[PDB]
C-alpha cells in the first residue's frame, strides 16, 4: 500500500520531529475524533471474525488502552479499522496524572516509555460521553464491534476495590467488556493487587458488583496484567481467575524491565516500556497463561504488535484477539490494515480456515 509508505517514510517522521509525543497524541486523538483519516481500504472478511466474550468481533485487532483515555475517540477508531474499541483506564475522580515530560520515544528500538500516571476525565464525565452514542454503540456492537472500558483507581484512594467497584456500577453499563487494570507501572502499589489474596479480594468485589447489573447492562470482566510477573505470581493469577470464574486476561501492560539492546537515548526514562522489545516477553506470558488456564480463558493478547506476523504469534499462543497502541507512533493508521492483511495471507498460508482455529494452536502441536 502507498499509505503505508507515505505515513512511516514522511507523514510520521514529521509529525515526530515537530511535536513532543504528548502532543503529537493530543492532536492524534483528535484527528481521530474528527475523522479525519486516511481511506481504511481494506474490507474485513469472514475468516477474521472472532466469536468470543459474548460477543461477535468483525476482526480480532483492537486498539489498546491508553490511546483513547477519555473516549473521545471511538467511532474514529472504528473507522480506522478497529475490530474493537478499548478506551481507559478511567479513574472514579478526575486527576491530571504525572509532571511532564511523562512519554519519551525510542525510535531506534520502535518502543515508547511512559508515566502518564492515570491521567483521566473521571467516570462522571466519561459516562456522560458514552451515554451521549449509546445506542449507536448498541448497533457497532451487534454488528460485530464491541467496546471494551478500562477502569483504574484514583492516586490518593484509599480503598482501591471501592474505586474499582464504583468504575463497575458507573461505566459497567455501558461496556461489553470492563478491564481490572491492576498493572500499571506508573501508580504506586498498583502491581500488588496482583498479589493472590488482594486480587481475590478485590475480583470478588468486583464480580459482586458486575452481577447487581441488569441482564442487557451486564460486561463480561477481565482482568490485565504485567508482563513482569514471576512463575507463582502467575500461577497464582490462574489460580484466582478459574477459582471467581473470572470472563478473560488482557496479557500484556507495560514492561517496567529494559531489554538488553535498547538503543534509544531515553532508555532510562522511569516508566512502563512499549512497543517492539516487549513483543517476545508479552508473546510468552500469553503462552503461559494460555497452558495455566487450560484453554478455557479468552486472551487478549497485546504488546508489540505491528504486523499480521506478531499478531498470529499471539493468536497461536493462546489469544483470542489482539490489541495494539505504540505501532501507530511509528507506522501511523495504514498499520491497522497492514495488520489484518496480513494476518489473512498467513492463515490461508498456515492451513487455518480462520483465526478462530488458529486460537491457541502452538499448544496442540
Ligand atoms: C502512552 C501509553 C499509555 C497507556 N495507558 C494505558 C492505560 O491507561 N491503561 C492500560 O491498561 N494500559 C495502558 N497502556 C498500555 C497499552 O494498553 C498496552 O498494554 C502496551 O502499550 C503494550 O502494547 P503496545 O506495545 O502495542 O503499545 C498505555 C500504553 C502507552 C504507550
Ligand atoms: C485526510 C487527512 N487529513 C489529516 C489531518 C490526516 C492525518 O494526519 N491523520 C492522522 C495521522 C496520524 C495519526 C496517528 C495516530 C492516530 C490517528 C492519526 C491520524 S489524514
Ligand atoms: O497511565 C499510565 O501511566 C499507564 C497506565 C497503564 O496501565 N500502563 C501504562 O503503561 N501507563
Amino acid at each position: 500500500t502507498g499509505d503505508e509508505r507515505f505515513y512511516a517514510e514522511h507523514l510520521m517522521p514529521t509529525l515526530q520531529g515537530l511535536l513532543d509525543p504528548e502532543s503529537a497524541h493530543r492532536l492524534a486523538v483528535r484527528f481521530t475524533s474528527l475523522g479525519l483519516l486516511p481511506r481504511a481500504r481494506f474490507q474485513d472478511s469472514d475468516m477474521l471474525e472472532v466469536r468470543v466474550l459474548g460477543h461477535k468481533f468483525r476482526n480480532p485487532v483492537g486498539i489498546a488502552a491508553g490511546f483513547d483515555k477519555h473516549g473521545e475517540a471511538v467511532d474514529g477508531l472504528y473507522k480506522m479499522g478497529f475490530g474493537f474499541v478499548e478506551i481507559g483506564s478511567v479513574t472514579p475522580k478526575p486527576q491530571e496524572g504525572n509532571p511532564r515530560p511523562r512519554v519519551f520515544r525510542l525510535p531506534e528500538d520502535q518502543a515508547v516509555i511512559n508515566r502518564y500516571g492515570f491521567n483521566s476525565h473521571g467516570l462522571s464525565v466519561v459516562e456522560h460521553r458514552l451515554r451521549a452514542r449509546q445506542q449507536k454503540q448498541a448497533k457497532l456492537t451487534e454488528d460485530g464491534l464491541p467496546l471494551g472500558v478500562n477502569l483504574g483507581k484514583n492516586k490518593t484512594s484509599v480503598d482501591a476495590a471501592e474505586d474499582y467497584a464504583e468504575g463497575v456500577r458507573v461505566l459497567g453499563p455501558l461496556a461489553d467488556y470492563l478491564v481490572v487494570n491492576v498493572s500499571s507501572p506508573n501508580t504506586a502499589g498498583l502491581r500488588s493487587l496482583q498479589g493472590k489474596a488482594e486480587l481475590r479480594r478485590l475480583l470478588t468485589k468486583v464480580l459482586q458488583e458486575r452481577d447487581g447489573l441488569r441482564r442487557v447492562h451486564r460486561p463480561a470482566v477481565l482482568v490485565k496484567i504485567a508482563p513482569d510477573l514471576t512463575s507463582q505470581d502467575k500461577e497464582d493469577i490462574a489460580s484466582v481467575v478459574k477459582e471467581l470464574g473470572i470472563d478473560g486476561l488482557i496479557v500484556t501492560n507495560t514492561t517496567v524491565s529494559r531489554p538488553a539492546g535498547l538503543q534509544g537515548a531515553l532508555r532510562s526514562e522511569t516508566g512502563g516500556l512499549s512497543g517492539k522489545p516487549l513483543r517476545d516477553l508479552s508473546t510468552q506470558t500469553i503462552r503461559e497463561m494460555y497452558a495455566l488456564t487450560q484453554g478455557r480463558v479468552p486472551i487478549i493478547g497485546v504488546g508489540g504488535v505491528s504486523s499480521g506476523q506478531d499478531a498470529l504469534e499471539k493468536i497461536r499462543a493462546g489469544a483470542s484477539l489482539v490489541q495494539l497502541y505504540t505501532a501507530l507512533t511509528f507506522w501511523g493508521p495504514p498499520v491497522v490494515g497492514k495488520v489484518k492483511r496480513e494476518l489473512e495471507a498467513l492463515l490461508k498460508e498456515q492451513g487455518f480456515g480462520g483465526v478462530t482455529d488458529a486460537i491457541g494452536a502452538d499448544h496442540r502441536r
